[PDB]
């Protein structure tokens, strides 16, 4: 078995989501991440052509990323405090997609076994994201 989970990284507010059966429509092709001044607001992942449903709040300004055709996200490192404030996700094209505030308790992220991807997130979300998880896989 070569799937492995990190997390959760953030506190325990909010109510959980998961886009586990969101793998069936494709690899994470892109990533949306709204920001505010001080948090990451919400959470949108494109996997093959599918974006999943948004979750998080409304109070802040939409980031949105595409990845290349064969890129893949090999590590994941990010801030929090009650709330997620920063997260980066390094590709095996060495792009490091940032997103949100240098600030927080800071986490990093990486598979547990050989040749594993990124292959969906999970998490705690209300009015901001409160936590997330990242989930790898072949
Ligand atoms: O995801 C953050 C937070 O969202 C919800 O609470 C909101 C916040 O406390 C704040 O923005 O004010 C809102 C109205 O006063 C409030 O709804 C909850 O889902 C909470 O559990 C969660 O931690
Ligand atoms: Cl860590
Ligand atoms: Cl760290």
């Amino acid at each position: 078995r070569s799937s492995s989970y990190s997390g959760e990284y953030g506190s325990g507010g909010g109510k959980r989501f998961s886009h586990s059966g969101n793998q069936l429509d494709g690899p994470i092709t892109a990533l949306r991440v709204r920001v505010n001044t001080y948090y990451i607001v919400g959470l949108q992942v494109r996997y093959g052509k599918v974006w999943s449903d948004y979750v998080g709040g409304r109070n802040g300004d939409l980031e949105e990323i595409f990845l290349h055709p064969g890129e893949s996200v090999i590590q994941v490192s990010g801030k929090y405090k009650w709330y997620l404030k920063k997260l980066v996700f390094v590709t095996d094209k060495g792009r490091y997609l940032s997103f949100g505030k240098d600030s927080g308790t800071s986490f990093n992220a990486v598979p547990l076994h050989p040749n594993t991807v990124l292959r969906f997130i999970s998490g705690r979300s209300g009015s901001l994201i409160d936590a997330i998880g990242l989930h790898w896989d072949v």
